[PDB]
């Protein structure tokens, strides 16, 4: 409306007043995402844009919130006439959510930098004009709602956004850009990214989000930095206290990232006698596993990079080998490049800086060492397996020389000894299948006493040929 119940709370004084807000829309039928994106880009806007004249907390005054409301809601009801677009069972149509997109597309500012932060929010949309890829497709869900249709909500995969309505809620339609040259599908279905197995389209199993679902998307949007070197304390603590009250109503169940982000906050802050971090990336990942078949790649990461900087190697590398087993059963695509770029990361600059550490710590005489276990040589060859994996029958290559050179330094940190424990045994403590035919080829050379640097490098990338 707002209605008269949603401005009782009004002004928000401090971060526990906007938690109530929070918790008052959340126990509506159907919490104000409108409402709830201007407070939070409000609050984000005032601690971490601008904190001129900050004592406390950003007074979100009613009068503010409500003429920033009345702007949105008489920018969508005044672009879009329903009654062009008849709806039959209380459902939308195609051409319906392409003219919202539409109105929010056209609204924006023609030229600025599409990754700035702090551009997610319909505060931001409103002042400024700017929205960054997935706010669009937030913002259209948004709009949406505020024109009564209902069965319009937000689809998210691990790096794009889009949605779905209709019958059912069965109809998907592209209504942002996604990446850096990616010429546009708006409009269409995602059928075709799923059809061809890319990583970006998950085969299908991407977040289709309920209302809730949806709080909890810009409550994990929620950007409390405030410059490279600085986060505001506040909105980090407004963050894990609302995905705390996500949490607790069930609101993240189906959202394995949020419990990720929620892990991280903890780590950070532990809240007392909530779960410990560990705990949290245990359930984004079981969490991937029920409801998304276990095709989601940042549950592991989340978990990976936690005992990456505790420097737990060895569950570092599980982890890692546990992202690739999930890798493995997609085709790398055009479009999947973050992903490309994440694993190139791991595998060419954050495992060998860890190995690196721990070959001087084993100089200087650690026991138990990642060095010296024969689980963490195996884990490291399942990583490789499953990028190699991913790599068959892919329309486009993974493996290259540069990541030759990192694959031989790493096996090279492992004594012979150590790798020559590892068991690996064919289809048809330490024990370690290969799925990937180059892995396969390069068995013998990975147990040899001495690395045979030149053979690896042709078997990792297919080299037909040497130096003439
Ligand atoms: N090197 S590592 O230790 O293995 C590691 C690497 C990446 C990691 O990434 C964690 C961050 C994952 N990130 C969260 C924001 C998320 C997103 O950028 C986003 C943005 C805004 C709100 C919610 N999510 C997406 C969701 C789909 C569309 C945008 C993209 C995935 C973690 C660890």
């Amino acid at each position: 409306g707002l209605k008269a119940a949603q401005k009782t709370l009004f002004p928000l004084r401090s971060i526990d007043d906007v938690v109530r807000l929070f918790a008052a829309e959340l126990g509506r039928e159907e919490p104000d995402l409108v409402l709830l994106s201007l407070v939070l880009g409000f609050v984000e806007h005032f601690l971490a844009v601008n904190r001129v004249g900050l004592t406390y907390f950003p007074v979100a005054d009613l009068s503010i919130i409500a003429a920033l409301y009345a702007r949105f809601t008489a920018q969508i009801r005044g672009a879009v006439d329903l009654s062009l677009y008849p709806r039959e069972g209380g459902v939308s149509s195609r051409e319906l959510v392409k003219k919202v997109s539409d109105v929010i597309w056209n609204s924006l500012s023609r030229s600025y930098f599409k990754d700035r932060a702090h551009i997610q929010s319909l505060f931001s949309f409103i002042t400024g004009t700017k929205l960054d890829s997935s706010g669009v497709a937030f913002a259209v869900v948004g709009a949406c709602q505020a024109l009564g249709l209902r069965d319009v909500h937000l689809a998210l995969s691990e790096d794009h956004a889009w949605v779905v309505f209709g019958p059912n809620g069965e109809q998907t339609a592209e209504v942002t850009w996604h990446g850096k040259g990616n010429e546009d599908r708006r409009g269409q279905t995602v059928n075709a990214g799923v059809a061809e197995r890319s990583w970006l389209y998950l085969k299908g199993s991407y977040m289709r989000c309920d209302r809730k679902m949806e709080v909890a998307f810009m409550v994990c949007a929620i950007n409390p930095s405030i410059d490279l070197h600085t986060d505001s304390l506040e909105l980090l603590q407004l963050q894990q206290k609302l995905l705390w009250l996500l949490y607790d109503l069930g609101h993240l169940e189906r959202y394995p990232m949020a419990l990720g982000n929620l892990a991280d906050l903890e780590e950070l802050e532990p809240t007392p006698g909530r779960p410990d971090p560990l705990t949290l990336y245990h359930k984004g990942i079981a969490s991937a596993k029920t409801y998304y078949r276990d095709e989601h790649i940042y549950p592991y990461m989340y978990l990976a990079g936690y005992h990456c900087r505790n420097r737990n190697v060895r569950e570092a590398l599980q982890a890692w080998a546990d992202t690739a087993t999930v890798i493995q059963d997609y085709n790398y695509c055009r479009e999947d490049e973050e992903i490309y770029k994440e694993f190139f990361e791991v595998a060419n600059d954050v495992i060998p800086n860890l190995l690196k550490e721990a070959a001087s710590l084993l100089e200087a005489g650690s026991q138990g060492s990642a060095l010296q276990d024969p689980e963490c040589f195996a884990h490291l060859l399942r990583f490789y397996d499953g990028i190699c994996k991913w790599e068959e029958g892919s329309p486009t290559p993974v493996l290259h020389v540069g990541w030759a050179t990192f694959l031989v330094q790493s096996l090279g940190r492992f004594e012979g000894q150590v790798r020559q424990k590892v068991r690996i045994v064919s289809v048809p403590g330490p024990v370690l299948t290969f799925q990937s035919e180059k892995m396969k080829g390069m068995k013998e050379l990975l147990v040899a006493t001495k690395i045979n640097s030149s053979a690896i490098k042709l078997q990792l990338t297919a080299q037909s040929q040497v130096q003439m």
